[PDB]
């Protein structure tokens, strides 16, 4: 059907920039982390100029439902929801959704400026800082589920837990009742992990596939209980007709670690390999994950493996770090 996925998430604008290591400790930032911008960290916005910075949409998710639609081509192939502001920078954010072709519905905060994030890159390291802004007021509407209707593959990000838990957990229900729908959810970062404990815990139980990195899966297995492989295997008790249950681990430059658990409670694992990309092609490695994630769900819908899954991804997570941040054209 012509909505294959339907996604919910932070629409954000990035602001991307190669910035010296001082910069990070004057903004008291840790190189490679991912954090919400605190009070004393809301002057990155404006002193970032004076290093040429580079501007585009941002949001995780919706980087991952953009990468669906290019690779799914017709119009509305993937639907997004999520909530900017009433200024300027959300009309362009809007556009250029619509231009890719996405069907959107975005509601708008009054009163509210769009969500901004500053992509720090330094080294070969990114370094988020946000400042969600209008992001925190996304409610799900009255109408979603016919908006997305005829969906079969939800996914949302636990980025998302920051305004309400209800969204993701409205959406997961509803999949979770749509016999042949399956929900995805991103473990976004520590912190999400780390913060939306309680409420993690119960979209856990209702998600179909599972993904993250090691660092985030590490978070995860020390909060819960079980504290690569392991972690990953830990994991899967959380969500656990046979209604899909997997987990992926991605690993930057490992293998990439898959387990599932059958219908007959048989435990399948895969490691994949990822393929060699010299460090000197790599430029960074903003927006990997959103690749990865993209290629992944494409595939998905498309009926190939698991496996044949990790693949797409690896290649469009590897497109893209051999470029500026993140990239649209493969
Ligand atoms: N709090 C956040 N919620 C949603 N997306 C985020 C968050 N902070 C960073 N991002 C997005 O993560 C992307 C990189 O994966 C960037 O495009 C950035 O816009
Ligand atoms: N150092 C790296 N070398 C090769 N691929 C990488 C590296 N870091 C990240 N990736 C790719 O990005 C994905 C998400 O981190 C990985 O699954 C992998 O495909
Ligand atoms: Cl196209």
């Amino acid at each position: 059907g012509p909505m294959r996925v339907f996604a919910i998430g932070n629409p954000i604008l990035d602001l991307v920039a190669e910035v010296p290591s001082s910069f990070l400790d004057e903004f008291f930032l840790k190189r490679g982390d991912a954090t919400l911008a605190t009070p004393e960290q809301m002057r990155i916005y404006s002193t970032l100029d004076q290093f040429n910075p580079t501007s585009l949409p941002g949001g995780s998710a919706l980087n991952s439902v953009r990468v669906v639609q290019k690779l799914l081509r017709k119009p509305g192939s993937a639907g997004y929801m999520g909530a900017i502001g009433d200024d300027p920078r959300g009309q362009v954010l809007k556009e250029l959704c619509d231009k890719e072709g996405l069907a959107t519905r975005f509601m708008v905060a009054p009163g509210q400026s769009t969500g901004t994030c500053a992509v720090l890159i330094n080294e070969k390291e990114r370094t988020l800082c946000t400042h969600l802004g209008a992001c925190g007021s996304f409610r799900i509407p009255e109408n979603w589920t016919t908006f997305a209707s005829g969906a079969l593959i939800f996914y949302a990000t636990a980025y998302t837990l920051t305004a309400t838990p209800k969204n993701a957990l409205e959406v997961a229900g509803y999949a979770h009742g749509i016999p042949n729908a399956i929900f995805t959810l991103n473990l976004s970062a520590p912190f999400c992990v780390e913060l939306y404990k309680d409420a993690m815990q119960s979209l856990l139980l209702h998600t179909n596939i599972l993904f993250g990195n090691e660092e985030e899966f590490a978070h995860l297995a020390k909060v819960h209980n079980l504290v690569k492989v392991a972690l990953s295997v830990a994991n899967k008790e959380h969500a656990v007709t046979g209604a899909t249950k997997l987990v992926v681990m991605t690993r930057g430059h490992n293998p990439v670690i898959a387990a599932e658990q059958t219908a007959d409670g048989t435990v399948v694992v895969h490691e994949v390999g990822v393929p060699v990309v010299a460090a000197e092609k790599i430029v960074d490695t903003n927006g990997a994950g959103d690749a990865f994630v993209g290629g992944f769900l494409y595939g998905l819908s498309q009926g190939k493996t698991v496996k044949q899954c990790i693949m797409c991804g690896n290649a469009c997570a590897q497109d893209v770090i051999q470029h500026v941040g993140f990239s649209l054209s493969f």
